[PDB]
DNA sequence: AATGTCTGCCCC
DNA sequence: ATTCTGC
DNA sequence: GCAGAATGGGCAGACATT
């Protein structure tokens, strides 16, 4: 019986200890108890093994269900470049839970907020038993629905799933739909669990499988080294081809060793991009890079654009998360011939799409870029022009450059691509170890309409192998410096019940500034990050007394989300941000810059408490206005 | 045909 | 995006 | 330091409601 399933079992046998029979379809309950055993622990190595045992049983018993069970545990619908989206939020879900249990929607919504988890409500308030491949297909059916009355058809499905739920199945069905699985295990741990499963239990064995455990013959050391090697093979390929629809069929048929022979990097298929770690100062840069030469580049404030040009001429563009944006930039696609030399037959560029004002010939804020149409755009309709700032070249004329140094990669980019003012230009750079010019260059970057600087090594560990290290670059933003960014003292006026980790306490707060004209507290932004788990408990201590049943007449929030608990304006907090913006919902400083829009904070985070200030002495709305203008 | 609300492997 | 935390 | 999971503002689409 799948209820007694225990994948965290010792001496787990993929066949004997499995809770379904060969060929049969993987029960969803077996995928839930696995989630139970993984949620039950915190050492990732323990989670990976438990999930590895489940995958092994799938490979030996129900090969076809391997791909569904993977996505189910990743909580994804498929390759990110396809775009399948549930379209279900807490609203559609909560309504689905209410109708499935006849309860009142408001009663359900309350318990969900209180307990900080939708799945715990869905199961306590509760047909063939659900199957993994079936529960996944339904999830796909949900995301495919469109048009009028589609929201109704979605709830019907979600209800049918909760009606057939058993034991803990409902808990994770609900959490999957809301997008907050939170097992303590995600992409990197799933890939590790997969490489471990296909190595210990190879696929493609005549049943019954002769080789159930391939590591038994090895020593404990040889087994660990062998799993790390096999692990890297998988993760390196995935970073080039993050597409399980392509890998699993190759894996089940040709095994993991042959994988880099069938699934290889190539234009048209998006790849994991190189990310960046934050640095706190110019000194820290030279401390992490030690003696290796590096370069500094502007950090343009736009949207990453991974441009692919396949053999023949087809052009695709992908976002930072492998999302397909080709249809969004029909103007870029028309200028590809203008940026590549006639000898270039294919390539993969790493650029930053930035809003460009062709009248003034200057970069426009990230906000202007956000007003571009996103789907099926006609080139003539375009209103916000975009300028591409190229900073890397990952593929050129059939050759991959992942395993090449940045010096060569940047040299090939500059020699095989043509610059054009206000369309395609190479990122402003500066090769220097001099500690003085860097500080000058960072200051100069902000003056040129950028966030700050990107720092990258040129030869020493300067490859593009996300598998070996995903955060190889360094981002140096002015607001990272402890004493340079813009800090504000804001008033805590409301609290939001937290979810997951924050369940049972405040996970976010509503902050306000002081408008000395009307003598009212104006909400300016919410706050959710910056405080430790300890600091966040003390905030639940000091704020419990200031709780109110009704808001105060001199607190104006307008379109901001109503806090679950109103608070008596008393506590003042220091808050830091990267910039200020015009807000469509916040009332803070409304009328001082824009007629209809107030001012909010981009990337606010808690710093420390300001016991030395009272609400009246908090940052005034007039001050907020002066700050916004200071950005020019 | 406006207006209002929710959603997003959204973008940052 | 920023930030924190167990490993 | 990796991996994971808390949380932010704000936009265009999509869909519900009037
Ligand atoms: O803050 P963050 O880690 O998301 O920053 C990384 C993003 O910064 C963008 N960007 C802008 N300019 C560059 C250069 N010159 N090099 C690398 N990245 C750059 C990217 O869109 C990246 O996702």
């Amino acid at each position: 019986d799948p209820s007694g399933y225990n994948p965290a079992k010792n001496n787990y046998h993929p066949v004997e200890d499995a809770c379904w029979k060969p060929g049969q379809k993987v029960p969803y309950l077996a995928v839930a108890r696995t989630f139970e055993k993984i949620e039950e622990v915190s050492a990732r190595l323990r989670m990976v093994e438990t999930l590895s045992n489940l995958l092994r049983s799938v490979v030996a018993l129900s090969p076809p269900d391997l791909l569904p069970v993977l996505y189910l545990s990743l909580n994804h619908l498929g390759p990110p470049q396809q775009g399948l989206a549930l379209g279900v939020g807490d609203g559609v879900l909560l309504k689905a839970v209410a109708q499935a249990t006849g309860r009142q929607l408001e009663s359900v919504r309350a318990e969900a907020a209180e307990k900080g988890d939708v799945g715990l409500v869905a199961e306590n308030s509760r047909p063939p038993p659900l199957t993994a491949s079936g529960v996944f297909s339904k999830f796909r059916d949900i995301a495919r629905l469109t048009g009028s009355a589609s929201t109704a058809k979605k709830i019907d499905i979600i209800k049918g799933l909760f009606v057939a739920c058993r034991h803990s199945e409902a808990r994770f069905i609900a959490r999957s739909l809301s997008g907050r699985l939170r097992l303590g295990l995600a992409e990197q741990s799933v890939l590790a669990a997969l490489s471990q499963a296909v190595s210990l239990t190879p696929p493609g064995q005549e049943f019954p499988p002769a080789m159930v455990d391939a590591g038994k013959g090895k020593t404990a050391e040889a087994r660990k080294t062998w799993l790390e090697e096999q692990g890297m093979i998988l993760k390196q390929t995935f970073c080039e081809v993050p597409d399980l629809d392509r890998i699993i069929p190759v894996l089940l048929e040709h095994g993991l060793e042959r994988l880099p022979e069938h699934c290889k990097l190539s234009p048209g298929i998006p790849l994991k991009p190189m990310l960046a770690h934050p640095t706190r100062g110019i000194s820290e840069v030279l401390k992490r890079f030690e003696e290796a030469a590096f370069t500094c580049e502007y950090k343009y404030d736009g949207q990453r654009a991974q441009i692919h040009a396949l053999e023949g001429g087809e052009v695709k563009i992908f976002s930072r998360n492998q999302a397909d944006n080709t249809g969004k930039y029909p103007d870029i696609i028309s200028r590809i011939p203008k940026i590549k030399l006639p000898s270039v037959t294919s390539f993969i560029l790493d650029t930053e799409a930035v809003a460009w004002d062709r009248e003034k010939k200057q970069i426009q804020p990230f906000q202007v870029l956000t007003t571009r149409k996103r789907k099926e755009v006609d080139a003539s309709e375009i209103q916000v022009q975009v300028c591409l700032y190229a900073f890397d070249l990952i593929y050129l004329n059939g050759e991959s450059l992942v395993r090449e140094p940045l010096s060569r990669r940047r040299q090939l980019l500059r020699e095989n691509f043509v610059e054009t003012e206000g369309e395609f230009v190479f990122a402003t750079s500066l090769d220097t170890k001099d500690i003085e010019q860097i500080a000058e260059f960072l200051e100069q970057s902000v003056k040129d309409s950028c966030e700050g600087l990107m720092v990258k090594t040129l030869d020493v560990d300067a490859t593009y192998e996300i598998a070996k290290r995903s955060h190889n670059w360094l981002k140096l933003k002015k607001d990272y410096l402890d004493g340079v960014g813009d800090t504000l003292d804001l008033v805590v006026i409301g609290a939001y019940l937290g979810r997951g980790k924050r369940a049972g306490r405040y996970g976010g707060f509503l902050l306000a500034s002081y408008d000395e004209d009307s003598e009212e507290l104006q909400a300016i932004c919410k706050l959710g990050t910056g405080f430790s788990d300890e600091e966040l408990e003390e905030h639940h201590q000091s704020l419990k007394a200031l709780v109110l049943p009704s808001p105060r007449p001199y607190v104006r929030i307008d379109g901001a989300v109503i806090p679950d608990h109103w608070l008596d304006p008393s506590a003042v907090w220091e808050v830091k941000c990267a910039d200020l913006s015009l807000s469509p919902i916040y009332p803070a400083a409304r009328g001082l810059v824009d007629s209809d829009k107030g001012i909010s904070l981009r990337f606010p985070r808690f710093i420390r408490v300001r016991e030395d200030k009272q609400p009246e002495q908090a940052t005034t709305s007039a001050q907020v206005a002066c700050l916004y203008r200071k950005q020019s």
